[PDB]
């Protein structure tokens, strides 16, 4: 009950430097930044996109195991929720597993249980609401107005376990189902969202009968199960990636023959093909609208965790089309 409202709040990564972020974030994509002794933090992010990057400055700090096992990568998805304390007990009697128990410090009250892999959840509860944004530019062409889902690489064999532990015990539900194959290589993606809508995970499983992926690589390059992308709504995703190309941000690549049958398939309303080929943006739809979504190439140290951009006309969950192309984009800048 007081998981069932729960939305989601900041995104905490563990890096080696807080300037790997902003040069990565603040100076790449142009978002705002918003500035213990064992921890150097800062804030980035704009509109409804909150991240928090902390860097241990000591040994004896979750931080540096993380850092040291997997790099920079996401160590703990907050959700926010009215009552910390409720949330995390409610948990921890369906089956969650506790890393902290309910503590207040000023403007929060806290508890964190786990999550997929080595990854948090922390139950986030504010007095007065939650914390402003860190920029604003909702009404502007190519803005970035909030978080619209994450994706979760899951060791094979894990992915059933990761899907019943966010419907039994956090009351997810289950919004996309399908296994994937591309040639000689095959997924099975699962998305579970939280019935307030906000919070959406796309759970990923490499299929170990086939031949390994990059699916394979990321589990193995990051140390395990792990977030591979994020991805972030765009008010406008021509817009979006035009400026950000302008930039300097790298997305990873198309090819014309995608573009050149296109029309037999979907018919874009929004865009043209030209502008949709020229940009990389891939389009899919279903019953309620269409999805225009394109990876940006991964500038992590190991190639794994990288960032999408995504926006929907009337398509609420996910394609199968844009699920099999962009797995097939991903697989040609890596693996
Ligand atoms: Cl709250
Ligand atoms: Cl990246
Ligand atoms: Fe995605």
């Amino acid at each position: 009950s007081a998981l069932d409202g729960l939305e989601l709040d900041y995104v905490r990564f563990y890096v080696g430097s807080l300037d790997t972020a902003r040069d990565w974030l603040v100076r790449g994509y142009g978002l705002g930044e918003r500035p213990w002794a064992t921890v150097r933090s800062t804030e980035i992010g704009a509109n409804d996109i909150r991240f928090v990057f902390s860097e241990p400055l000591v040994d004896d700090h979750p931080g540096t195991a993380y850092v040291d096992r997997h790099g920079d990568g996401v160590s703990d998805i907050a959700l926010r929720v009215t009552d910390a304390k409720a949330a995390f007990e409610e948990a921890v009697a369906r089956g969650a597993r506790p890393v902290a128990g309910p503590s207040r410090a000023g403007h929060v009250v806290t508890a964190s249980i786990m999550g997929f892999g080595d990854t948090l959840h922390t139950f986030v509860e504010y007095p007065d609401g939650p914390p402003a944004p860190i920029a604003v530019n909702a009404e502007e062409p190519g803005a970035l107005l909030e978080i619209d889902h994450f994706a979760v690489c899951v060791e094979h064999g894990h992915l059933d376990a990761t899907v019943d532990f966010y419907r039994d015990v956090l009351g997810f539900e289950l919004i996309f189902a399908e296994t994937i194959a591309v040639g000689s290589q095959a997924m099975t993606t699962k998305v579970v969202q939280s019935k307030s809508g906000s919070v959406t995970f796309t759970l990923i499983e490499p299929d170990t009968s086939k031949d390994p992926g990059h699916i394979d690589d990321f589990l193995k390059d990051h140390g395990g199960a792990g977030v591979q992308h994020i991805a972030f709504t765009s008010n406008g995703i021509i817009e979006a990636v035009d400026v950000l190309r302008d930039r300097g941000v790298e997305f990873m690549g198309t090819p014309a023959s995608y573009y050149a049958d296109l029309l037999q398939r979907v018919v874009p309303e929004q865009y043209s093909v030209p502008e949709l080929r020229t940009q990389q943006v891939l389009v899919d739809e279903d019953h309620d609208g269409q999805l225009y979504q394109i990876f940006a190439r991964s500038v992590h140290p190991r190639n794994t965790i990288f960032l999408e951009l995504i926006e929907r006309l009337g398509a609420r969950g996910f394609g199968s089309g844009n699920i099999t192309a962009l797995y097939q984009a991903a697989e040609r800048q890596r693996d």
